[PDB]
C-alpha cells in the first residue's frame, strides 16, 4: 500500500524519517524494502540482521537458495526476493565496504539498483559496517536516484546530522 508518513522532503524523489526500517516496513507494507546486504546474503547484522530477526528467517532461508543458484553477487550489484512479511519484494543491495578497501565509486552502481523500482523503502547504503560516510552516501543517492526513495535512518544523532548538511 505505500503508506508512508512524516518523511521530511529532501529533493522531489528523496524523503528521509528517523525510523527503524523494520517498524517502517510493518506500517508502510512497502512494494519494495532495500537491503543493505554483503555479496553472500549473510544477514547477520545491522539493516540485514534487523529485517532478518523480524521475518524469523524466512529471508535467510530464501537468500541460502538464491546463492546456491548465482554464487555471491557483485559489490554494485542487487537481487530482487520475496518481502516476506515486510515487503512484497526485498532488493538485496550490495555497497562498497571501504573497511575492505573496495572502491566507493561503486555506491553509485549500488544505488543505481534503485531506478528499477517506482518507490522504495531503503537504508543509506555502504554506511555502518561498510564505512562510507553516511551524509556522502545520501549525496550519491540523491545523485543516482531518480525513483520515489524513503529513506529510514535509525540514530537520531545522525538523522539530525544528516539533515543538518542537506537543508541548512
Ligand atoms: C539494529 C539496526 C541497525 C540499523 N538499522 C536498523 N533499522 C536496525
Amino acid at each position: 500500500v505505500n503508506s508512508f508518513s512524516g518523511y521530511l522532503k529532501l529533493t522531489d524523489n528523496v524523503y528521509i524519517k528517523n525510523a527503524d526500517i523494520v517498524e517502517e516496513a510493518k506500517k508502510v507494507k512497502p512494494t519494495v524494502v532495500v537491503n543493505a546486504a554483503n555479496v553472500y546474503l549473510k544477514h547477520g547484522g545491522g539493516v540485514a540482521g534487523a529485517l532478518n530477526k523480524a521475518t524469523n528467517n524466512a529471508m535467510q532461508v530464501e537468500s541460502d537458495d538464491y546463492i546456491a543458484t548465482n554464487g555471491p553477487l557483485k559489490v554494485g550489484g542487487s537481487c530482487v526476493l520475496s518481502g516476506h512479511n515486510l515487503a512484497k519484494h526485498c532488493l538485496h543491495v550490495v555497497g562498497p565496504n571501504v573497511n575492505k578497501g573496495e572502491d566507493i565509486q561503486l555506491l553509485k552502481s549500488a544505488y543505481e539498483n534503485f531506478n528499477q523500482h517506482e518507490v522504495l523503502l531503503a537504508p543509506l547504503l555502504s554506511a555502518g559496517i561498510f564505512g562510507a560516510d553516511p551524509i556522502h552516501s545520501l549525496r550519491v543517492c540523491v545523485d543516482t536516484v531518480r525513483t520515489n526513495v524513503y529513506l529510514a535512518v535509525f540514530d537520531k544523532n545522525l538523522y539530525d546530522k544528516l539533515v543538518s548538511s542537506f537543508l541548512e
